[PDB]
């Protein structure tokens, strides 16, 4: 995963004619903080939660969300941090890549516990974090409520309101319009572009979405409202299929806080079958490594847009290319989160807030602009979207690190 | 008195459906600093002035003016700080309410004495105020010069220019265009917007402005220039009426004078379709009800007058950017925010079958209630 | 020399009607830091460089560039810091004047030596500079790379990215679009705006650009593209004249007495000093003279042109394009949001227009030339601020 | 490996009667920072070095050295940070354990390269270290010069002299007298104090020092000067014995050499009444037991060698005062603390019927356990 | 002038065997801030005072006083800042040299005007000074009241009591006991310690104090109380001699050629410059000469005394008592704990003794006079520190 991100960054770097030294510098976050966080549990016990914060690169304050998952690991956190630098390079924000992770399961914890842990996180890392250093955001199993708690904790430490510290905030705390679903909106725009690029009509296109989380659900809905047929949908437990397009309104009706909805049905299919669902546009919005060497040949979509971090492997990606499938890379497709996060941060910087229309417009303009830069450079170079996107998303970081004398 | 403010806060929270605990939180400033400031007087003596700075609620940096007046009281600045939250909530500012006061009589103090006091005041409270913490402004007997001194003092303490510490500054110190007309203009925006709701074209609208003083006269020019038949004005010695329209060089009643003009005793008499308050408490509680029972749209002073606060906010934003807005740019943003504010309040009042006064109070109090809850304070 | 700057300051304050004490305040930088910077040289030796940083006046964060030159002097950086206030006042920036200088010869220093010096310079003055205090920029022999190093160093000291500490940065480090054309464009805006005042349509206006060098050539393309008959240009070996209008495009792609005495509407002296002198001032056929260089017209010439109805746009105002965009970069740094090339352009225009017009109108109301009125406007803001804040 | 340290921590907490949750808290550094440091190499290239800084526990500013070694590992610096807490608890320092490491080989790096790396290291971690936060020191291949560079760098970042950021500095930069002899002297104090407990006059005491290397030779001079019959010494090629006493110019055995000299295979053979470790793990676990079963007093290396840490602490104190101690003043304070420490540990071991090793561990771990509980962490 | 200080610095470094580059580093303050301070005068006017603050070298927080005098010059405060390093090196303080100066005449300024200036001075330089950066003190026409004002101002800027910013404070503001007698006592310690080196019992030692002014009279009481035969004193109108010993307590309650040529063990020139010259250096009967004033002995005289076995204790070492106690005040400020009069005394002694002995022993080992050796010891510490920190 990290190993893979590094091959493509290396290839990217080299393809641009960079000294090996630049790869060496970018291949891993320059600063990784891992922390132990004591948490008073409701049962009167005390549990030590392990946290991570990664700063890939500082040529710009680092930016990236914090996830709460049992399967989070230091390795994942580094790789996620590197993604983010690329996303910010790709969209062209004054950010470096960062990410956070706390080994825990919010499904097994209480509202109060999550707050204590949230506040515990900020207290462990406040020193290397803040409006001007490193701005976090939601990610897996975190929401605006967790951002609000953390923001509050940071503000009490700096002794004044520090909205810019962390993005994805509630509107009333200097949050931005459009952030809540920004990720999906970002994938949507990316789908529309890829569709228009392939001569595919969204009006009746069949779209399969793996994962029904915050990115997955809002996405499916945006595709539904775009008039698309969302035929395949899934959470961790399985998929739902309807060649005529699932009742999305209903599916996110039965949906719970954690994005599961599969259990309510008995006619469910497996997640690996879902990935082979006959369709135009496949949207991996779940866990990593879903398109490997052993199913890349079996996917029926001519367009695959990565809403999730690292959903397809190297060979998975090469194969997708060998057989003329259009793959919009994660470092592009999933970057609506940061982009709107970034707006939120500008608004925090200024103390003045944008309308939904202004966010929607700026968001669209930058993504479209980013898709085209990548799609075109992938053309001119006889290379895939991955390598192309990476080349776009590494440009600034490599140039800035050079200007500033690090390499 | 202070309880009057708390009654409003309670009523409003009540209607929103917030638990009693939220009221308990919001009923007093979460932070009050009262200070003693030694000032060297010109006569060689030394006088100790008592100052207060109140931060009602911190769901955003606090914001509010400082008055120099013999009769200012801790209880008063507390109360006023809360009202600032309301306004800030009403305009949807990224602020919380704050307020300052010094027990003194500027009218009996010299120029250099007032400066010493101003600097002393900042020296006393610097620890808890600033561009990111608490942004004062002018009030009763304070002005741009006082603001300047305070800004200079605060900047010395930070060791760098801190324009955004305090608003109402002179233009050269990072002040903002459009202060002079801020309040009046804010009223005009509420009047126009109220017109739209009642399907009343401004171009022929019969407008009545009580008080041809300072804000009144201004409002009259604004309607007459907007093509309204300003069919009536009044100062302190009666009024002028002319159905054809008075050449300032009914549909809308703008009470721009004193309190208790619209009472139970004459509320049923009001011919106007819209009443936009351009002054403090022109209409009693009954009158407000009566007008409500009748289909008369009553635009609350707390919303109508928020123009001043809004532009003070713009100054702070400009300070943050280090970039300063043209007179037109100030104007349009002032409009968008007033319109946005009028409409949120109008629509809540419409949906909830209550007057705009009460709905403004809810909107003024709701934001810091949501924020305080989000941040785990309640 | 430094007194020359002080004379201007005095004259301008004089006319505004400020008391002598205000001049006394503004005549010198309220703050001067001179430092000794040890640099490890490649030859193994150690050389101690002398650096200066001057803050003229603090009615806003100070702003101004740093030059690396063998001949830079404390007296010079002092003088220059004051000129920066003037410009800042002229453009109405929320700045005060500042200026830096290091006694060194970059031409004889290696890449890694220049970096060491740059970092040492920041290390030396970090205490009194920063995004909210004093914002340097490039000058004589300093560039975006030097700016980058300095920015990196300052950021290390704050322990966080501080783009707004120093302007003229590379784009990736939070620099701003529209630096390259800043000055030239600022001139063009003054030219157009001057046209409007004299009721001169640009679309047929006979334009004369002296110096077909770097800014001159640019100005020619701008008028020719704006539909002006660029009826004349000149480099160092004479000039071209053509009443019909010279196709500048034909020339990008490929006497001096006479060029200036050409029958034209707009004369843009974009060359050297003392072209417009008492000896030929009455000869100038142009209705408008917009300076695109330093001191092209002597003091007499300025008067003569004034006595005649010739509108003379002062270099100090015409060239403020560079400073203005450096300011935009700082603003963008404050926002953490970066402006499109077009957005930079329009703001550059609005400020130049606003500035031209304040200065033009003061000159008109007060029956004086634009030079003097610019000086008043350049000096008036910090005089008002300093008084408001109780310094005088 | 790291678990070895954790086993000790667990065992010690176990015996103190702390709940499992305390162990969970103390088993890992509450804070680990790992950094990548670009260094310009002399050959023109650029090498990225990996650095770590670990803060075990914050019940006081953390304290611990930095090693430059090809084989240093994150797991190692973590482990070592914990051992620093133990020592700090043992000496009763107002510290918590911290530790640094850079993966590099100083032996292959030039003078100017090592400086760049040192500055880069400080630049990388400056945010979480400092005189009040985390105080590094020299270790494996780091020295006073490296300390100096790091101190200079940190001072530049604070914009003022920060001697107390890092210890082991040269005297001119605020270093402390008595570093050279710190460890050795600490041993001598434990030896004398152990003597007192066993009613053994030093003046005639037969002393045996294994290893006549650097610390061994020193210890021999100290006993011989104290009037002990240093009846035996040894280097790597055997030993000297002389009942009359060897003129360095048994009662006490001071193993000052290598690990596993005192094993189950010979533990019953030891004639000495007191064994004071002046090196790392000279006695196996069994041997420690055997000596315990026999009435042989075994002074633990972790306590005996705490001289170095203690003087590094003195340097930090002097830095705080901005006042520097005479060589004698350092000596006496070093003694009082070692004596105080020896005695707390001896008495706990006596009261609780356990060896000094285990009791030292308890005392080393108990302080941060009490502090962490007092501060509501557990 | 400033070169005189630099000559000493060079000579001393020279002898230590430091390369020329070290001298280049130490020859000027690495940091000089000169400021313009607007003060509202009582007559309603506004006067702009010029102030300087110099940090010679940063191998420790800088330390040094501020003088208010019409004749203070940038060159002077620079020079003086360097001398402070020397003293600091001599006493082994964790300091570097610093110095302040304001061009003004306190004698013509009112009480409230002097306060405004003092606050303005702190306001001007606050960015680069403070308890951890640069610690001023009183000098020529400044006192504890001025110190108090400055301390109050600085504390306001930090928003907390910062006693350690500036020394020489009144006791209630965190000043230190033992200032009054600091210098005199430091001399006495050098005298006693010099005695020990020459095997001279104090109890019968014939002591001669030139100048029965303020420090002289004090020194006389100290020897007479220590059991020395103060066989001679002098003011400005000749001297008293009495082999049996003058009862200074009489004299205390209530010529110069001869007073100096008097048969004695210890000669303490506590008066003016150039008393010990080539013209009379061979005449001096004393075995030890301890300077209690500035430059009492010419360069030749210093040599002559050296050739003869006469021990000459340098003023720069003998007078370091004042600086030392100012340092104690700063330490106490750091601790927030204040020392008894006795505790100050003993620490003052230990440091003076330690200092005398390092300097004496270097002079003995290196076959040179104590003057030169003091200079080496005064300059050596910041040279070692600067090298350790990679500045040279």
């Amino acid at each position: 995963v990290l190993k893979s991100t590094q091959t493509v960054i290396h290839k990217a770097l080299e393809k641009l004619g960079y000294p090996e030294e630049v790869y060496e510098l970018l291949k891993e976050p320059m600063r990784l903080l891992t922390v132990k966080i004591p948490v008073r549990m409701d049962d009167g016990s005390v549990k030590i939660f392990t946290g991570y914060r990664a700063h890939n690169d500082s040529v710009g304050p680092t930016k990236g969300g914090i996830r709460f998952h049992p399967n989070v690991t230091e390795k994942e956190v580094k790789a996620l941090s590197i993604w983010m630098s690329l996303k910010c390079g790709i969209i062209d924000l004054p950010y470096g890549g960062g990410k956070g992770g706390i080994v825990c399961d919010p499904r097994d914890m209480s509202f109060r516990e999550l707050e204590r842990l949230s506040r515990g996180y900020v207290r462990a890392i406040s020193q290397i974090v803040g409006p001007t250093k490193d701005v976090p955001a939601p990610d897996v199993f975190t929401n605006s409520q967790i951002m609000a708690w953390m923001m509050d904790e940071y503000s009490r430490i700096d002794e004044f309101n520090s909205p810019g510290f962390i993005t994805g905030k509630p509107l009333v705390l200097g949050g931005s319009h459009g952030r809540e679903s920004a990720t999906a909106k970002g994938v949507t725009i990316c789908i529309k572009e890829a569709a228009k690029k392939r001569g595919i009509d969204i009006k009746g296109a069949r779209v399969v979405v793996q994962g029904f989380g915050n990115a997955g659900s809002y996405l499916a809905k945006f595709m539904h409202d775009a008039g698309a047929k969302v035929v395949g949908i899934s959470d961790a437990y399985g998929g739902l299929y309807d060649p005529e397009g699932l009742d999305i309104d209903y599916l996110l009706d039965r949906r719970d806080s954690f994005g599961t909805v599969t259990k309510l049905f008995n006619d469910t299919i497996t997640n690996q079958e879902l990935l082979e669902l006959d369709c135009d546009i496949l949207v991996p919005a779940a866990i990593e490594n879903q398109i490997t060497e052993e199913n890349a040949h079996n996917i029926r979509a001519k367009i695959v847009v990565e809403a999730a971090n690292g959903p397809t492997t190297l060979e998975g990606t090469k194969i997708l290319s060998d057989r003329d499938i259009l793959l919009v890379p994660d470092v592009l497709a999933s970057a609506g989160g940061v982009t709107v996060s970034y707006f939120e941060w500008v608004q925090n910087n200024q103390g003045f807030y944008w309308s939904e229309e202004e966010v929607e417009e700026k968001l669209e303009k930058m993504m479209v602009k980013s898709f085209n830069n990548i799609y075109e450079m992938a053309n001119n170079r006889r290379i895939d979207m991955r390598l192309a996107a990476y080349m776009v998303g590494v440009r600034k970081m490599a140039e800035a690190s050079r200007f500033r004398g690090w390499i």
